[PDB]
């Protein structure tokens, strides 16, 4: 697969990355996600 975000660090910080997991499962999937 790819690593993509449809936002990254913008919506994502290791709270919300770590926290939100549609936010590392999807929104960031660029890295806060998934790389």
């Amino acid at each position: 697969r790819s690593c993509i975000d449809t936002i990254p660090k913008s919506r994502c910080t290791a709270f919300q990355c770590k926290h939100s997991m549609k936010y590392r499962l999807s929104f960031c999937r660029k890295t806060c996600g998934t790389c």
